[PDB]
């Protein structure tokens, strides 16, 4: 996140951090966030062999009681995904077991919020803690240069005028709109310049809906 602040830790309960393996890279890391206690909503992008999802963090170099560490038994990525074009940027996935619900750790122009653990600038290296901004949602003409940027698809995110963004590493967490979830972090500019692009999840509800309903 550049420009944020600090969130007070576990401000945001559902928030979960990703560690993607794949065969011939080292770890990868996502944000996504906990929608039951066994199902975690992301970003298709985050696909990789194997995931392992961190519930009930703040500081994410520092382990403490609130953490549950949980086994991912199944991705299931949009069967629409597109590598290319990033459509349907949208992937849930299944916890070996139902998560704890404690304080720390439950179920999830106008100005929305996001938050992660992703780089703070262009060159700055991840964020140790949560953080979370406050950006304005844009018609569609400010994202256009993203030639296969598509409104019914996807939300116009960030003020172009301002710094603040979400970055590398946030990719799969929540864009919330007056207390809701309405967006997932999906792809922006090498140089951080925003509008950013998000997934706009309304138009995925049935799929969401029918994926639950089968596991
Ligand atoms: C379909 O089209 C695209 C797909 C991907 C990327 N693209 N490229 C990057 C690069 O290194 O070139 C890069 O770093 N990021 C990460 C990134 C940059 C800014 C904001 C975010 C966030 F979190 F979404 F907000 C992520 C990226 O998504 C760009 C595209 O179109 C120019
Ligand atoms: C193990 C570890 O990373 N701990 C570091 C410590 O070395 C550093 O001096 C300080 C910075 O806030 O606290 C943190
Ligand atoms: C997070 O914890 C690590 C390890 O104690 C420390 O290096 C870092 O400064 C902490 N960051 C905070 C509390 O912002
Ligand atoms: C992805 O998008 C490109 C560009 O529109 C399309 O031509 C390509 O075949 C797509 N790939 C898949 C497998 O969807
Ligand atoms: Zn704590």
């Amino acid at each position: 996140i550049i420009g944020g602040t600090e969130c007070k830790p576990h401000s945001r309960p559902y928030m979960a951090y990703l560690e993607i393996v794949t065969s011939n890279g080292p770890s990868k890391f996502c944000g996504g966030f906990l929608i039951r206690r066994n199902f975690v909503l992301t970003a298709a992008h985050c696909a990789g062999r194997s995931i392992t999802v961190t519930l009930g963090a703040h500081n994410i170099t520092e382990e403490e009681d609130t953490w549950q560490k949980l086994e991912v038994i199944k991705q299931f990525r949009h069967p629409k995904y597109n590598t290319s074009t990033l459509h349907h940027d949208i992937m849930l996935l299944k916890l070996k077991e139902k998560a704890s619900l404690t304080l720390a750790v439950g179920t999830l122009g106008r100005m929305c919020r996001v938050a992660g653990w992703g780089r703070t600038g262009v060159l700055k290296p991840g964020s140790d803690t949560l953080q979370e901004v406050k950006l304005r949602l844009m018609d569609p003409q400010a994202c256009s240069h993203f030639r296969d940027f598509d409104h019914n698809l996807q939300l116009c995110v960030g003020n172009p005028r301002k710094t603040k963004s979400a970055f590398k590493g946030d990719s799969g967490g929540p864009l919330l709109c007056a207390g809701a979830a309405q967006g997932i972090v999906s792809y922006g500019r090498s140089d951080a310049k925003p509008p950013a692009v998000f997934t706009r999840i309304s138009h995925y509800q049935p799929w969401i809906n029918q994926i639950l309903q089968a596991n």
